[PDB]
């Protein structure tokens, strides 16, 4: 699914992700934005042989088990292709204990370098939440 922004604003809003670890939704919205162009879909490999999953680029190094990345972690507890559905419940529900590891928002390599100290609120100008 490709979803729109307010779209994916709301559906992270229902979530949950609002302001959750103090991170604004502005900055939930742009960090999806970067990672995935908001397509629950996006795959990515990286350098390492991990693979990232989902709207937000969730890594398989820690966070789920594609079962092909030798030395890695499950931390969320679920298979990678779960974070590629529709319903982006996984990918919130993972996002959130990634997001409380210790380093916030800056796990996302991409936040940091593109959303990080801008204007995030742009993300979810006009839309109805
Ligand atoms: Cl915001
Ligand atoms: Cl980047
Ligand atoms: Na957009
Ligand atoms: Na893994
Ligand atoms: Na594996
Ligand atoms: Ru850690
Ligand atoms: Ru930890």
């Amino acid at each position: 699914k490709v979803f729109g922004r307010c779209e994916l604003a709301a559906a992270m809003k229902r979530h949950g992700l609002d302001n959750y670890r103090g991170y604004s939704l502005g900055n939930w919205v742009c960090a999806a934005k970067f990672e995935s162009n908001f397509n629950t879909q996006a795959t990515n490999r990286n350098t390492d042989g991990s693979t990232d999953y989902g709207i937000l680029q969730i890594n398989s190094r820690w966070w789920c088990n594609d079962g092909r990345t030798p030395g890695s972690r499950n931390l969320c507890n679920i298979p990678c292709s779960a974070l590629l559905s529709s319903d982006i419940t996984a990918s919130v529900n993972c996002a959130k204990k990634i997001v409380s590891d210790g380093n916030g928002m800056n796990a996302w390599v991409a936040w940091r370098n593109r959303c990080k100290g801008t204007d995030v609120q742009a993300w979810i100008r006009g839309c109805r939440l």
